[PDB]
């Protein structure tokens, strides 16, 4: 897909057009549509402005990067993403992450919506990602497929420690501060390609494999971030409880997902800000 | 792959060249090679005649759509299909289904051959598909991958109710009429890409995941049908019992599959006809 | 990808440029032994020389086929392979296997490195592959995908008997001779695409599915070999034990893998030679 130069050009373009120098990249999933509003000294770039950036044909906008400070933390926020189910190859899906690395970002925060597989979870819960199961990865759909560039990382990176232990500990503490009724969940996120929702039998399979939440994103980004050495922290908003029996007349649907994203908007906004304080300083 | 126009053209061609107006599409799998013979007022179209239709290089024929009445039921029958293992992309495999929708069909009946994973199953059994596990789908091989057309259906369709409850109830009753020794089985169908047959370890994996039968087709069609609102009903002829241990010297083989398809031909022909009576009338 | 001609040309080129006529092809695992040194009457071909052969951009060399005798057994050895994770399509990954068949080879020995999923395995163990779980295969990534050529094999080949039971029984049988403290393991190999290593959750998934060892190669080759009638035998050097819990601070890494491949080099070299004696005659 892209050459090392391509990534470098894209980073140079951004670096030369802003004085912001982000430590943390945040990929906004459902419910963080409005997180930019909490940025101070915001500066926007549209994907159409940025060289080599792929573009969503999705009607509203191409999407944007927004630099700024979140609780005095120097960050870049990514709004609008690319998904495997939309037809994008994985090197396009994960293009931004390699760019962030070249911006000198050292921490990636990924968020998403997911269906709850774990019976304890409730719509509205936040689940810290402790680990993932990369089903597309097993079959070949891994973003690192192809020639490896030692300037980014190793030919065979490890994923057993992908989700930073310390940030999860600190996240667990600091969540008490918000004084929420439901606690912070923690669990395994499984990635499926989508875009259709799971059958009952499929949900049962995912449960047996050990997954607590299922979604259609995030994992490829995590793998690329880890490949180039970034610290990674992630979580899912449980937006619906996956159907697990044939009796129910309920069905997963996207409007439900958006509604859940709205209810949780503030909780999520609050939580990401707080979390900024927990992030270690550069080096 | 195709544009909305393409589908529309193909449907218009067919609609303008026949007065038949099918309610039910039937995709014939093994053992239904001769089901066209029970059609009254038959009218054939070869795939070579039909605009935008993909074509099998398989030597005998391109294959054909045959309109007609089966037990006075207005239907179109599809003979010869396209498979993922043959190299076809999924939007080609499932092209006919979208066309059937545009013909005003509202019920899809899919049939196939499958290996028996459930120890209770016997060669010759018919298994009603209650649900499926779409393994290729997990990895990205989903026919709906790419831009969604809202003229067909939603961006994120649900599959939890894919196989019509009522049809299955009615099918279970009406099977008594044939007075068969072995009863109607019901279970989960798993799709694997093929074309090689499962190892023992793989068979055990598919059993653990909860599958009763394994095949190499059908699921992409079902997903597309449901996406555009069709009622779906399906079943598998158990043509062989998958090897489950290292002692056996038996091996799956395609001649065995064809033989089973032949033994069952009449039972199957009978069953599909009967079933026509059970189908609801056009809403 | 390739036509039947292409395969034939490549075979004709090789046949016409050597008098060696191998019975056994051996694919030396990426991470494993430089066993060519034990070949007598060696004759090398570089991949660059051979028509239609794909080529590794990997800096050191394209890689080579080396004909010869190993314990008086007429064989061809393949050093350097192609992997799905490198971007190669499967028909390129398995191209050599089809060519071996056309050379008149009738037995394929495949070896590789693998991470240990079964708690009983120890770094250094050899695991005979009794069976495999082809995960990419389930999703479409099967090397036989596309039109079938009946000149090679059936449209729907069976894999339930892929790994020759006699060769395994003999291997385990004569292993006594390998006067090792530790014995010959036997198990299920699972293929995953790679190139990144498994998480803990994935490890547990693969364990539940019944796999004993996990790797990123071999299976496509085996599928192609069996499609054209070859006898297949295969084994894995357990080069590391896959991380199974969140507490550990160990991580899989490729240097560990190369180290283990080094410690085991002689044990492996010895074992393959011995095995030559066990192979049936044409
Ligand atoms: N695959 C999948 N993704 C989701 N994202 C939000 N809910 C769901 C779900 O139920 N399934
Ligand atoms: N994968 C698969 N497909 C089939 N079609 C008919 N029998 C079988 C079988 O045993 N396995
Ligand atoms: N996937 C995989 N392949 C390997 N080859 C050697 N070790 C490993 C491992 O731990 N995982």
């Amino acid at each position: 897909g892209y050459t090392y130069e391509d990534y470098k050009n894209t980073a140079e373009y951004l670096l030369s057009h802003t004085k912001h120098r982000p430590q943390v990249a945040i990929i906004c999933g459902s419910g963080l549509g409005g997180l930019t509003d909490k940025l101070t000294q915001a500066q926007i770039f549209d994907y159409s402005e940025i060289p080599n950036f792929p573009r969503s044909t999705v009607p509203g906008h191409a999407g944007r990067l927004v630099f700024g400070f979140l609780n005095g933390r120097a960050c870049v926020m990514m709004q609008g993403r690319f998904h495997m189910y939309e037809g994008y190859p994985l090197y396009k899906v994960t293009f931004p992450v390699r760019v962030f690395h070249l911006l000198g970002v050292d921490t990636l925060v990924v968020t998403n919506a997911a269906g709850g597989l774990n019976p304890k979870f409730e719509v509205g819960d936040i689940m810290l990602i402790r680990d993932h199961i990369n089903l597309p990865g097993f079959s070949g759909q891994n973003p690192l497929r192809g020639p490896n560039d030692e300037r980014f990382g190793d030919r065979f990176p490890a994923m057993s420690d992908a989700y930073d232990r310390t940030m999860r500990q600190r996240a667990l503490s600091t969540y008490k501060q918000m004084g929420e009724q439901r606690e912070l969940q923690e669990g395994t996120y499984v990635m499926v390609a989508g875009p259709s929702f799971e059958t009952v039998a499929e949900c049962r399979v995912l449960q047996k494999l050990g997954a607590d939440a299922v979604g259609m994103s995030t994992v490829p980004e995590v793998i690329v971030a880890r490949h180039c050495g970034l610290r990674v922290f992630g979580f899912s908003l449980i937006t619906n409880k996956v159907i697990m029996d044939y009796e129910s007349l309920e069905k997963a649907n996207w409007e439900e997902v958006l509604a859940a994203g709205k209810q949780a908007a503030q909780k999520l906004e609050q939580f990401v800000s707080i979390l900024m304080a927990s992030i270690p300083l550069p080096d």
